[PDB]
C-alpha cells in the first residue's frame, strides 16, 4: 500500500 | 512529535 | 484528479 | 476538524 | 522527484 | 506559514 507520511514545515 | 498521515484519493 | 487527503497524528 | 489536503507535485 | 505539498484545512 | 511536506512511502 502507498501512504503519505509528512512534516509541518514554517515556510 | 505531530507527523502527517495521509492516502492518495480518487476526486 | 488524484489529491492527497491526510490527518495529523501524534508519534 | 483540521485535515491535511495537499497535492502530488513534480520537483 | 514527486513530493506531496498539502495544507491544514478546517472542515 | 505552515504547510505540510511529505513523502509517497510503500507501507
Amino acid at each position: 500500500k502507498v501512504k503519505v507520511l509528512g512534516d509541518v514545515i514554517e515556510v
